């Protein structure tokens, strides 16, 4: 009766598609087996470097082929990972690392992150070693070790996924004008999110996914589902509207995830009128972000291929979902319809369900919920309370069931 | 209830609410929408509890294919009524044993002469059987013991449909040497549904055709169909000509066809006459398959077929053959094991066998059922090995395909 975690699903999918290319990264095509072998080698390196099981490891990297190998290692064996934001502040990075007790920092060896690593070594006392994915820079010569080279020294072994408890903390998302709170990512929570993605989101058969967004933060969230459904993922390291539209035309991209900025840029590009983007079946996009009028323009120009998802860090990505066919003029301001795999309700100040039409607070209940806040019991008890996670988002509901996010409780 | 899982009824109620105005059920003249179905389901719930056939009461189901069967099923799905479906053409001995073991107090029957004679005979055998529940006007020979469940439900007013929050391991069903009743738990069934929606190749808005009994397997296809935004055209009986007609007329995109039914469709003059292009995903795999006829079906209609495999102990999602994975060598395969559950071919000691070695299909995960009704020895033997001994022996292919060779 023991639940399977994300690692089980990922390892198995890579084995299922051992000869099928699952990753494309500029000049790096990896098949399922190729990726699995590299992930196994990375695991070996991690454990030998003292950045494996039982160790909190950080990640400050841009889109690289190795990022997904690191992610896969942490998925399989349940390494507690904390992703640092590329454009985050030193103070915030320090807080995050110190709070999570991060001992090793995997960085992309570019000048900016090299400087950050050095500075963090001073502030973060738990930070001992730096792992560089790529030849160690001379500024970090005495404090860093090429993790990629260590992995290459190791031998590809059969990839296995550690059987972890459902409540095993496998991640800490911090993400304000205040101290970042570490949302406890449990094995169960992530597995639930993935299951709902595959069960409710309109995933194209064999999704040809275009990842134009940070892998450090949303890689596993799309890669795992893509390859479970037998798909390929072309990851862009940079966003150039022309290039993106060209890739869709050439590689016949069926699925992608865009942010407001990306959508607007594509819309405004002259090549969007020229390139054939008929292959695009499902474009995922986030909640409370894309201007309704620009979204309408997009629907009129490229078809209703757009699908909105809404989630928090306490309830990752699948609270609500707006379908492509449900993208009507009225629902351009809607975040979507509540999931069935989790109990979602609009409650008032007293915690009683509001009437349909009234503005209430989105509240979620189910195993999608995260474990709480890292070493913050009071905040956990004030957010996850009375059998409900209190999102802090205010919303109303129409006669059909669509939630319309008005504001925040804070507001 | 912070992190408590949801059950199949939560999904069912929610889907009927999402599609409150979208036609969802189609049996002959009865074209009920999601909201209409929900209303009837509520009325049925009210009647069930009043007649003493609701919560805490073991109920039985001996019916054919009526639109009311789905309302009865929906009631038990939402509130967790332990239902035990009796096989239409089952023997008296089987039926009696099933009812006696389960403790069936009320028997919902389709009021056709055969089932009313069976009802009377079962009343005499099973003494726990107190009352009968006729779906429709009570026959005179049953008038002394049966109630028109349909009329009872009609008295009640449609109430908002709610799904009773049930514990993960709540016995919500009992599926039956001597027939052993598998303990269907809320969790097990919910897991099955989730895997169906995720791994199975459901077409966009499945226009499902149900030429199979709504009892036993109806919910397992209806719920996913309506979650995917589709509707179910259910045939009262399997008649090849009719099936072919519906595929053409009502643009059927999905159909569960057991081996026998598929063979009959193949050998029909109307298979050449009617259009079958609308058909996208044919689910099959109830009871094995003949690779020869599989080949001929793929030759005629394309690779639009999909094989599922699963025992009573692990619903219907152990392995799954994909439409495109149906190769000439893979006509004998049962499919590749699911990623969402730990399926491994084990040895005598329980050691994972080699690729090319014959082992026992063993399933670990929330999918596996509770055990066996009042059969502790069998719970410890079939289940409780840390896995689930299905009793099937299979062989792994290079790609991972399981090839059922033999059975213990």
């Amino acid at each position: 009766r023991s639940p399977t975690h994300n690692g089980h699903l990922l390892v198995g999918a890579l084995k299922r598609h051992q000869n099928k290319p699952v990753l494309f990264l500029g000049d790096t095509r990896l098949t399922g087996g190729q990726l699995a072998d590299r992930i196994s080698q990375y695991i070996q390196a991690f454990e030998a470097l003292g950045a494996g099981t039982g160790v909190a490891v950080g990640l400050l990297s841009l889109n690289r082929p190795e990022v997904l190998m690191i992610i896969g290692a942490g998925q399989a064996r349940g390494y507690r990972r904390t992703a640092l934001h590329p454009l985050g502040s030193l103070a915030d990075h320090a807080y995050v690392l110190n709070d999570a007790g991060i001992s090793s920092l995997i960085i992309d060896p570019n000048p900016m992150f090299v400087e950050r690593a050095l500075a963090l070594l001073e502030q973060v006392d738990s930070l001992q070693q730096i792992l560089t994915i790529g030849p160690v820079p001379d500024a970090l010569k005495h404090v860093a070790v090429d993790l990629s080279a260590e992995a290459a020294k190791y031998q590809p072994q059969p990839l296995v996924a550690a059987d972890l408890p459902p409540d095993q903390v496998i991640g800490l998302t911090y993400t304000t004008t205040g101290k970042p709170k570490g949302v406890i990512g449990t094995a169960q929570s992530i597995a639930t999110m993935t299951s709902i993605q595959l069960a409710e989101w309109e995933w194209p058969a064999n999704p040809r996914f275009l990842m134009c967004t940070p892998l450090s933060h949303a890689g596993a969230a799309f890669f795992t589902p893509t390859v479970i459904k037998g798909g390929e993922m072309i990851v862009l390291a940079k966003f150039d509207p022309a290039e993106v539209l060209r890739i869709i035309e050439e590689q016949r991209i069926t699925a992608t995830m865009l942010v407001p900025s990306m959508l607007y840029a594509l819309l405004d590009h002259p090549d969007s009128h020229t390139r054939d983007l008929s292959s695009l079946e499902t474009v995922y996009y986030g909640a409370s972000a894309i201007n309704p009028v620009r979204l309408a323009e997009a629907i009129r120009r490229f078809g209703p291929i757009f699908a909105q998802y809404y989630g928090q860090s306490e309830a990752p990505m699948v609270i609500t979902y707006l379908a492509k066919g449900d993208h009507d003029e009225k629902r351009l301001t809607s975040c979507g319809r509540p999931t069935l795999f989790a109990r979602v309700a609009l409650l008032d100040e007293h915690g009683k369900p509001v009437k349909q039409g009234e503005v209430g607070e989105i509240c979620v209940s189910g195993p999608l919920l995260a474990g709480g806040y890292w070493n913050l019991p009071d905040e956990t008890s004030r957010t996850f309370k009375d059998g409900w996670l209190h999102t802090g988002d205010l919303a109303r509901e129409d006669s059909d069931g669509f939630y319309y996010i008005v504001d925040r409780v804070k507001d």
